[PDB]
């Protein structure tokens, strides 16, 4: 059988699905189906500091040339009338206790995506939030201190994870998506999972950040590109000065840009103050899960394209879910 449930379990996946199914049982809605959450990829990776920042801080011995992290891909499924439906996916970057600052004990959501067929409709958003809150709860348990979220909605005709969304599945505007994450985080705060959360500018300001080398540096995130762009801006400005003499600040730029886009970037403190400073090493009890299909989002989108796996109607998404689960089961076995 190539079911979602028969996908190999992990502690993380089991923690999340139990949280979700406990929630659903409390709601006692006759339309809800059993939810399955599976981690389908886990591997060690490194994020490499880009040239501009490398020249300025890395070659100086001030900053690590790269940061080690574990990427995980997980999916949530709802079984309904005996049929599997993949309705939520997320990739995360987890920087461990052995990671050098400024990244140590941080988690970053690379991206998340959904297709809006969860049944019942009235519990869909609540279920998304239970998954995200459960995730924050879990990594907090392991000893990660801080979560990071870029509230970036996809551009028109862009799919983060699932190929071909339903035409009538609306894409939230920035403000709506921002409020969505705030509602999730506020619930996590009420449950004493999250200590507090701030926009990136307020956080930087309070942490007394003085140098770009202090800003957490994640794979594919907004800020590494802002810093490269900024550093080339400084390079151009130096050029014009040289022109002025006839021989033809970074922290200021970063703070300006942070303030401009602060609403879009959440810094989430799981463990604050003291307890954060005398933590044991993080030991993740789940094994690595090699799965080339799910290392980052590109491979699955390509697979979907090639085999025509759309998630554009309930029935189409269920069929694509079968094809997805078949691919995952077969790539695993041999
Ligand atoms: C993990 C990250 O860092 S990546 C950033 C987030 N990922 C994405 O934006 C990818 C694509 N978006 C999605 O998958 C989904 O929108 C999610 C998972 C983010 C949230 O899904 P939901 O819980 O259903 O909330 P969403 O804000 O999309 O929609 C809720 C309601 O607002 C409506 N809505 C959404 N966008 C709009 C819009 N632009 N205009 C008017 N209404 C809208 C929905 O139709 C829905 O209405 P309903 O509840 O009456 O049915």
């Amino acid at each position: 059988k190539f079911s979602a449930k028969r996908l190999p379990s992990t502690r993380l996946g089991t923690f999340l699905e139990n949280r979700v199914n406990d929630f659903l049982r409390r709601q006692n809605h006759p339309e809800s189906g059993e939810v399955t959450v599976r981690v389908v990829h886990a591997s060690d990776k490194t994020v490499e500091v880009k040239p501009g920042m490398k020249a300025r801080f890395v070659d100086s011995g001030e900053m690590a040339e790269s940061f080690p992290y574990r990427t995980k891909a997980l999916f949530a499924f709802e079984e309904i009338d005996g049929v599997d439906l993949c309705f939520f996916g997320m990739h995360v970057q987890e920087y461990g206790s052995d990671c050098p600052p400024p990244n140590q004990r941080r988690v970053y959501i690379s991206y998340l995506d959904s297709v809006h067929f969860f049944r019942p409709k009235c519990l869909r958003t609540a279920v998304y939030h239970e998954i995200l809150i459960g995730y924050l709860e879990y990594v907090k348990k392991l000893g990660y201190t801080t979560g990071h979220i870029w509230a970036c909605p996809p551009s028109e005709g862009d799919d983060y994870i699932f190929h071909c969304h339903p035409p009538d599945q609306k894409i939230p505007k920035p403000k709506r998506l921002q409020e969505w994450f705030k509602k999730m985080l506020d619930k996590a705060v009420s449950e004493r999972i999250v200590h507090d959360y701030k926009d990136i500018f307020k956080q930087a300001t309070e942490d007394r950040l003085t140098s770009a080398k202090e800003l957490p540096y994640f794979e594919g995130d907004f800020w590494p590109n802002v810093l490269e762009e900024s550093i080339k801006e400084l390079e151009q400005e130096e050029e014009e000065r040289k022109r002025e003499e006839n021989t033809s600040d970074l922290s200021q730029k970063l703070y300006a840009t942070m303030e401009k886009h602060k609403e879009v970037f959440f810094v989430i403190r799981l463990i604050a103050g003291p307890a954060a400073n005398s933590l044991p090493p993080i030991v993740d009890p789940d094994p690595l899960i090699p799965c080339d299909l799910m290392d980052g989002r590109d491979a699955f989108l390509t697979l979907a394209r090639d085999k025509h796996l759309e998630f554009s109607s309930l029935r189409r998404a269920q069929w694509s879910t079968m094809c997805m689960l078949v691919e995952l089961h077969t790539q695993s076995q041999d």
